[PDB]
């Protein structure tokens, strides 16, 4: 139908149809008279999977023969979403499958909606890992993603009475056709025990064994016939486990609980024992796999030439002492040689500066669970602090600040400090964040080893986040500049030549309008909600957190409501304000914010005087597959975190690529996005980082803003008095109290500038031609934010390998 | 190679080879350079499974169109064993697959050994269910087996220091290619709650829900293109279950524990709550499935014309009050109509008279777990006892004896009494057992309703238990009388014409000798044990229980040892004595017996004076796949239970079919086997049932036998003094104490007759020609013991359906 979806040749369509019917009969054991849409989805998924496997086997064979340097990306999270459509796009099968299914009397889009998201992540960090796997395959790198196969991913969110309720995400209920169990490659992982010192070094004995069973998922590159592997470990009890009889069998569940559920915290360190077990489990199993593959090509001098290990935050930081343990205790290398190998192999990416998000494990936990690792950590610390003392003699305070061991009521290990000491490269995820690392929290480390510190600005894959979710936009771009931009996003710069082209302006605006109609229809069908598709679609979708300032958006929404009630008969630009995202189950304030948003909607959406001029919608169960629907429909992207708190953001980049304008602070990657597009093509407001610092030095007093801004005072009075909660007048007192007395993120300090900037947005939206020209300037300069660019920089500057766009044979 | 294994035509062999390679590549995702034997097994299993599915779909379609009466066989156990070879035999693919795998450079027998047993049963009762499913499919009945998909089946037995150790039977570790998950047909099962009485009858409310997810396995008939279904339920938590957050997800394990593990008791009622939950779970899910299928063709008058439910012992007895509950509470039938329907639908098979094996559930358990069912049971009981009172006025003791409710310290429900009251037919499993039921434990019920009581003598499938496990014997029979006997075992009677045929005598003896060499080699390879293949193979394999009298075999073994030591230089017929079987983990005496057997072996097998004249071997991990190896190698079958205790036996029949002579008591089916073959062709000894009764009336005094039999006294002194346990002199004092003072099974009372009868066995074994002629007379008269005969009798006399040998189209 459209050119970017590939060819639908007669023989291909014919062969897909016969294999579809073969899988329906032989694989699913169904005849056509009793098959449901779910059966048809599975028949298609198996048909498409067959096209992967030849390429998957050939790719892994190629790597075994050529023996390139191997990249191991270790993460506790991979937020993959759905696989069917992505696979078709990357194999150029989308039009052929569409045609083949059409001829069988089926609508492929309907079948795509049946697939469960693989929701094995919380948000941005997990989704970055997914985009990176896509870019690594597309750039022909011999890369492996290693993680945990959680039985239950991020919870499904239901809203009941305006409150979030959590239910289990039973994503494997109907099976996962994309994975292949590899029980033959099962490996032991040890816990507890104690350390014996013999004449032949240390020995970790009396341990409890849990088995790690791998499941492999294929990761196809974009049209290059490369298929890499994501390997996810599942926990299994050994067969002699506890072996009255019946209870011993039932107690196998305790070992297997390790891979049961994803901890649903975003930017918050909770620190449960079960979580520590997850971290070690992934590290221990992965390192054995790495070493096995290295031996099948004992001289570990070449280890760093054949292996790179990238640590996605500190969550797999135990890789450092585990590698030391294996090399010293099992392979009998001397300490110094082992340390040299470890440092050259490992690299660490930091994703946050929020103090509450940093992992600091109590010593007593490590002592009980991983006593050998704690000994190795103490040794690392003492040798590291010996270097600090020689570089900065007499600076005793520096020694305390840089220690891996944190003193206090409870002694803790600072895992970030461990990662820095044991890695040859430490990077932040956006220029401003990387600078903040060097000036604030890692300042001491930067002064000792300036050469370690780098920036690698985040990106997103243009396959999922343009071609897949927004085919109409992809097509009109392709009509002008061809298809090469899909694996070379800098080519979007050519679109600047069409900024005064009337046909292109019309086409960009038409695609957006189609995306909005399609999303407005989706809302009516699945959720019984009616929205005006001519209104400005004002969208904030991301995890619910105080730093992201969903509350500042709420204040603006109530301001617009109060202005309408004050002057009912004045024209205002109609808006649909959409906010979506999950709160961690333990995060009370985040749950209260969700309730506030739905409470505002209850008043605004049923006021007859407002009409369809203002609607507030809480988008339920925000996840990767919902992002693919709402982002292409957005006009305005809300990226309004307090300057200094969002390390990068990636949602911001998704909206830029899909034809929304951005309102935001100079935070994270927003800064680089404005630099690429021009500040005149961005709605920037609020305090810069330096302004936040000056306000902290003087002391943030929220009362001052309350006293000087009548419109803000009115809102706080409405909240306190029960205007938005008539049956429970004091329902929002914790929100009011926080805003007035304990606001770490300075919501009131940015209120005035935000409202004024929002007025400029509305003024531009009244002139569609100029709105659309500004959009073209954003899309055209979004090329820097391809994850292909990000990964090429990791490859050359950290991993020491050269990317490639060359195709393997088909 | 051999004719009974079917044809290996060029096109079939070619097509199997290509599909084998297709599955290796596409299904297993392996190339040939890294494939292991396990991969090759799976590639073959998937190749063979493909041939089932067309037939499976067509059969189930045929049943939906014709709408025959449906037979539902409910069991807590299905002891299936391996499926690959059985499937090839029933589809006539064995030679073609052998040839196809040979051409690919693979040995099919080697690949068959990789398959795990489906060990979802304890012993005879579970294996009977498996044989019955095979015969039902072979006789073209529209039959469904319904049970539980246990995650862990009967434990794997290891012997360590001569003691049994249990380990978990993780049979699903590598996957099960034979099953198909059907999560689309998942059904709710309720527990706990309470009963509300409204004006609209009773209502069961406030319950906890567990989901039942079905897994379907194909059951092929013998060369008739019929493929029936075994449906096994797996337990799943609902998604709102317990919905802090993390613990609620982990607590899903409590619901799913229902289908976790088989209770490993044989002929012993343990009565744990988790076991009661298993019983209700299978019943509740199955009955909803039955009713759904009945509605898709509300007038329940025709229900018994379209449905038969057979209860495999009392384990699914809750089917009776569950059916009443559904018909009265949900469908709103009046009680009397519902009861009429229930009685005509249900039939009950009893498998034991041992008091400790009968299920008697405490009222408090039922009251808490299934309060509505307990109310229905009380109502059933009161109406039933009203009938007894009208038939036998004034007989108050009869009322107490026949009650469903048993009085005492704890009130209990007698489930056998429930089954009799709620079934139109009650059968025993061998003529002597069925008579015992009418004269002893169910005497009162027989006097009230004589028409209910039947016999259906057990049988075994000649597909698994001759063609599959003993191809050499099957072939030499087929050479003389053709192949028709495989589905018409009465045709073995024609072999009586060859009893004086010298070629046939030679061939029968040669097949046995080949089976013995092959088993002696198997022992050396897998277990490092060396046996003389010219010795008489004396075999007792069955679950370890006091009633089966493995201890009487032990006494004979020690008698032979002591006789050899007394007269070293006298000729005796060499024997290899093989005893195998599992003890329930809680059954202390059974575990002690295993230790005694290995202790006897430790003395006997290392005495230089004995030489290879006597060996005692404990066969480890006895299970269906080991039965298939050892039974064809046996010369002597030990079936030596105390008369009145083995309801039927089926191992006895397996040995008869495979060319062993039998030494046994007149117990269970042994009686009918001797009747068919002629008593002159059986080694019968010991007390009859009537002799046991006379001895019980007088009082069993074991001391009398000790005082009068010097050889028996010597053995007891050896046991007591520590001859068989030198480092632990009193190790066997519990065995000695039981034998002397508390022996319920009268081991000493049969000792003398047993030893004398064993001497007659040895005398016959010295004359190979006459031994072999007696064997031919046994094989030739074994036709009655086909499960095809058994099932035809259930069909005509209980279920009211006509069997058929007609083929469906291919
Ligand atoms: O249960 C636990 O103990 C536990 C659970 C989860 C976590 C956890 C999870 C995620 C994060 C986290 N830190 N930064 C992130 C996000 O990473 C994205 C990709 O670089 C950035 O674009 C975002 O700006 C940043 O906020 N996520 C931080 C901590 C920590 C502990
Ligand atoms: O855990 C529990 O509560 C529990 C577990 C298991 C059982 C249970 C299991 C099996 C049996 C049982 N009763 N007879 C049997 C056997 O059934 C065979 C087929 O008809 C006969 O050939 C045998 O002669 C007979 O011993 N098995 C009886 C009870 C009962 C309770
Ligand atoms: O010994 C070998 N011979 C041939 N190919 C091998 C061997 N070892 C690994 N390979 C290839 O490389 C892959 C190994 O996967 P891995 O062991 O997970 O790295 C296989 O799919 C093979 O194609
Ligand atoms: O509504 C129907 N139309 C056509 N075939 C049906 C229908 N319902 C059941 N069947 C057939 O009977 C089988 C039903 O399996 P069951 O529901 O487990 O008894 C299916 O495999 C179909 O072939
Ligand atoms: C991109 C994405 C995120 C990250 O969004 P931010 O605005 O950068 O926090 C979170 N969740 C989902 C489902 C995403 O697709
Ligand atoms: C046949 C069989 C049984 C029953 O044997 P009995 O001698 O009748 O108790 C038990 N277990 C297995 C594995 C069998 O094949």
């Amino acid at each position: 139908q459209i050119s970017v979806r590939g060819l639908a040749g007669v023989e291909n369509v014919t062969e897909l149809k016969k294999n579809f019917n073969r899988h329906l009969h032989f694989t699913l054991v169904k005849d056509r008279n009793v098959a449901t849409p779910r059966d048809y989805y599975f028949a298609l998924a198996h048909t498409v999977r067959d096209h992967l496997v030849g390429r998957w086997i050939r790719t892994q064979q190629h790597y075994y023969e050529k023996d390139p340097k191997r990249i191991y990306y270790l993460s506790l999270e991979f937020y993959m979403g759905r696989t069917l459509q992505n696979t078709m796009v990357n194999l150029a099968l989308e039009n052929a499958c569409d045609e083949a299914t059409y001829q069988l009397g089926l609508d492929m889009e309907e079948l795509e909606e049946i697939e469960e998201d693989a929701g094995l992540g919380n948000g941005g960090l997990g989704r970055l890992a997914a985009c990176f796997l896509d870019s690594m395959a597309t750039l022909g790198l011999a890369a492996y993603g290693y993680g945990i196969r959680y039985e239950f991913g991020i919870f499904n969110q239901k809203i009941c009475g305006g409150w979030q309720m959590e239910e289990a995400d039973d994503w494997l209920r109907y099976g996962n056709p994309w994975e292949k169990a590899r029980p033959e490659f099962t490996l032991p992982v040890h816990f507890y025990g104690r350390v014996e010192h013999t004449s032949q070094g240390a020995k970790w004995v009396d341990t409890q064994v849990v088995l790690a069973m791998p499941y492999d998922t294929p990761v196809p590159g974009y049209r290059n016939n490369v298929v890499n592997t994501m390997r996810l470990w599942s926990a299994k009890a050994p067969n002699d486990f506890n072996l009255g009889y019946i209870q011993a069998v039932l107690d196998r569940n305790l070992a297997e609980n390790i891979s049961r559920v994803l901890y649903p915290n975003d930017n918050f360190f909770e620190g449960k024992e079960l979580r520590l077990k997850q971290e070690y489990f992934v590290v221990a199993a992965t390192l054995q796999d790495i070493i096995r593959r290295f031996k099948s090509s004992t001289n570990f001098d070449a280890f760093p030439d054949k292996v790179a290990i990238q640590l996605n935050d500190t969550h797999p930081s135990l890789a450092i002492p585990e590698l030391m343990r294996v090399l010293v205790d099992l392979e009998r290398l001397d300490w110094d040689k082992a340390w040299e190998v470890t440092v050259k192999t490992c690299a660490y990416t930091n994703h946050t500066v929020l103090p509450e998000a940093l992992e600091r494990w109590p010593v007593h936990l490590l002592e009980t669970l991983l006593p050998r690792h704690l000994q190795i950590i103490y040794e690392i610390n003492q040798r590291f602090l010996n270097r600090v003392a020689a570089a900065f003699p007499g600076d005793v305070d520096r020694l305390r600040r840089m220690s891996l061991v944190e003193e206090g009521a409870v002694k803790r290990i600072n895992m970030a400090h461990l990662c820095i000491a044991g890695s040859h490269a430490v990077n932040g995820v956006a220029r401003i964040h990387s600078e903040i690392l060097k000036k604030t929290i890692f300042k001491d480390f930067y002064e000792l080893e300036p050469h370690k510190f780098q920036n690698k600005t985040n990106g997103i894959t243009p396959r999922r986040w343009l071609v897949l979710c927004n085919p109409g936009l992809a097509e009109i771009i392709a009509e002008r500049i061809g298809e090469e931009y899909i694996s070379d996003l800098d080519q979007l710069r050519k679109l600047l030549s069409y900024v005064d082209d009337e046909a292109f302006i019309r086409d960009v605006a038409k695609v957006k309008q189609e995306n909005k109609l399609k999303f407005a229809a989706y809302l009516e069908r699945e959720y019984k909600v009616h929205i005006n598709p001519n209104s400005l679609f004002d969208v904030q979708v991301k995890r619910i957190h105080e730093y992201k300032r969903q509350l500042l958006n709420c204040l603006h929404v109530i301001t617009l409501y109060n202005r309408i009630k004050k002057e009912p008969n004045k024209f205002v630009v109609p808006r649909t304000v959409m906010i979506g995202g999950k709160a961690a189950p333990g995060y009370h304030m985040a749950k209260m914010i969700i309730k506030l948003i739905t409470a505002i909607g209850d008043v605004v959406n049923h006021d007859p005087v407002v009409g369809d001029r203002l609607r507030v919608i809480f988008l339920e169960n925000y996840r990767v597959s919902l992002a693919e629907k709402v982002i292409p429909a957005a006009d305005l992207s809300e990226q309004i975190s307090t300057a200094g708190t969002e390390a990068s953001g990636t949602g911001n980049m998704k909206f830029m690529l899909n034809g929304a304008l951005t309102i935001g602070t100079m935070d994270g990657a927003n800064v680089e996005m404005a630099e690429e597009a021009g500040e005149e093509n961005f709605f920037i407001f609020g305090m810069r980082v330096e302004d936040v610092d000056r306000l902290d030095q003087r002391g943030y007093n929220a009362q001052e803003y309350y006293d000087r801004i009548p419109e803000l005072r009115q809102i706080i009075e409405q909240l306190s008095s029960g205007f938005f909660s008539p049956k429970q007048p004091d329902l929002f007192k914790d929100i009011v109290n926080m805003l007035m007395h304990h606001d770490r993120f300075k919501v009131f300090a940015d209120y005035e500038e935000y409202v004024k900037c929002q007025e400029r947005v509305s003024a531009l939206y009244k002139n569609p031609r100029e709105w659309t020209r500004m959009v073209i300037r954003n899309i055209a300069t979004s090329g820097k934010f391809s994850s292909d660019r990000t990964i090429a920089q990791y490859a050359r500057e950290i991993w020491g390998v050269e990317p490639s766009r060359q195709r393997l044979p088909a």
